[PDB]
């Protein structure tokens, strides 16, 4: 009896004096905006019906009007950026905040619900919700002996909210609410629902998108060896941002680095350098670039676990994005290996793909290139055989490749690449 209304019926329900009344306008009211194609968020706001709806959120005495207005208010918060911050105009943050605490679950995981579209919405809305108080009562609904006792649905929705409290940048949540949250949060990264691990994930990926103190903040709560397990998951949901929560710690310092390899991470990186999935692959070279960055000691666990062939693998055939991270990676791998460390990559073929890449029409990738190039040169140089190394790029068809360079727009490459020709070709 509530399917169809017009946006002129629902006003002249709302607007009448009559509490069932306007509970059925209202929930005509969500049930337009719940339609699949096109629901008409925007007339309903230009109606003037958001305070009416954020009004109706206070009445305790009236929980099926609470509920309704609720849906309502979020699926527009569920919208634009300007639909959202109607939403917020219209005073809802304070009223979805007094809900958490309703006696009723689906009232109390509607509000759970809007907050987590308007603090998703940005770094500003994000805070301020944080400032009406949200994490507190948000954070005792999980407040249980054993998250398995609450309902699925539920425990998804709060660790959905939970996880967009921690997102954006510009500013990054405040410090304080990060520590509030990230007890709750590592216990989440522990629950047995691929919907919560996922979510949970993502959300200490953007917690370590950061500062290495940001980092540390994350780390020292020993997340790392569940975050390697979640990496080896077959759910693609989860393997996701576990890669990239991984590839955020490794950028940080070598220590950080390290509880990344100690957790064994390496081990499950054959598959990934390999995976179906670009992004995976892309992301997985990436992770790789930056712990080729690290110690000796860090390129050597890099050797032992058998992944530099697998970087030969990305770096002769990918995805071209993937190539770039591959091309990273070597001049990294590069620049900090030992002398023994750089003889085992070219032996295991490092030079004829590097060369194939200097006909990359990109500028980044070949200044990488050229200068992993002059690396291994320094290190044949310290073993008196430069020439061996030029009679190899030579034959591959890299020295023609080179001198191209010469002939090259850019000047950053032009004349590293003549530094190269002059130096150890006759
Ligand atoms: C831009 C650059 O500043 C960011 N990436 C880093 O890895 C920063 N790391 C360092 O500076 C380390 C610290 C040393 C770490 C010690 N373990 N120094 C050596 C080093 C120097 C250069 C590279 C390099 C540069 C460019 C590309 N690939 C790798 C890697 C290591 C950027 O790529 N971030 C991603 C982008 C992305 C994420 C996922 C997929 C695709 C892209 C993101 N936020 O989404």
């Amino acid at each position: 009896g509530t399917v169809n209304w017009s946006v002129e019926d629902i006003v002249k329900g709302i607007n009448s004096n009559n509490l069932e009344s306007q509970l059925q306008a209202t929930q005509a009211a969500r049930k337009l905006l719940s339609r699949e194609k096109q629901p008409p968020i925007d007339n309903i706001i230009r109606a003037g019906l958001i305070p009416k709806f954020v009004s109706f959120l206070g009445k305790t005495d009236c929980s099926p009007i609470q509920f309704e207005s609720a849906w309502a208010l979020t699926n527009i918060a569920s919208g634009t950026s300007e639909q959202t911050k109607a939403v917020v105009d219209g005073g809802a943050i304070p009223a979805f905040i007094s809900l958490l605490a309703s006696p009723h679950a689906h009232i109390s995981e509607q509000a759970v619900w809007a907050l987590g579209n308007i603090a998703g919405d940005g770094s500003a809305f994000r805070d301020l919700v944080i400032k009406h108080g949200a994490i507190d009562p948000l954070l005792a609904l999980l407040a249980v002996p054993d998250l398995s006792t609450l309902a699925c649905g539920y425990l998804r929705n709060l660790t959905w909210t939970l996880s967009n409290l921690c997102r954006n940048k510009n500013p990054a949540p405040p410090l304080d609410a990060v520590e509030q949250i990230l007890p709750t949060l590592v216990r989440l990264l522990h629950h047995n629902d691929p919907e919560v691990l996922a979510d949970s994930c993502w959300a200490i990926s953007y917690l370590t998108d950061g500062p290495n103190e940001r980092i540390e903040m994350v780390v020292k709560k020993g997340v790392v060896p569940q975050l390697v397990k979640l990496l080896g998951a077959t759910e693609l949901p989860i393997v996701t941002p576990a890669l990239r929560a991984i590839g955020n710690i490794v950028t940080g310092t070598d220590e950080q680095t390290q509880k990344v390899i100690d957790a064994g991470a390496l081990a499950v990186f054959p598959s990934l350098l390999t995976n179906p999935k670009t992004n995976i692959q892309k992301e997985a070279t990436w992770t790789m670039s930056n712990i080729t960055a690290g110690r000796q000691d860090q390129i050597q666990q890099v050797v032992n676990h058998g992944l530099v062939p697998f970087l030969v693998g990305v770096l002769s055939k990918a995805d071209f994005k993937t190539q770039k991270e591959a091309a990273w990676a070597i001049t990294n791998y590069t620049s900090g290996g030992t002398v023994e460390q750089i003889v085992y990559l070219v032996h295991c073929g490092i030079i004829e793909p590097l060369m194939n890449l200097l006909s990359a029409k990109d500028t980044k990738i070949i200044q990488v290139i050229l200068d992993a190039i002059s690396n291994i040169f320094q290190a044949a140089e310290k073993l008196g055989e430069t020439e061996k190394l030029s009679i190899m790029i030579e034959e591959c068809g890299g020295l023609d490749k080179i001198e191209a360079l010469q002939r090259h727009e850019n000047e950053s490459v032009y004349k590293a690449s003549l530094n190269l020709i002059e130096k150890y070709f006759s």
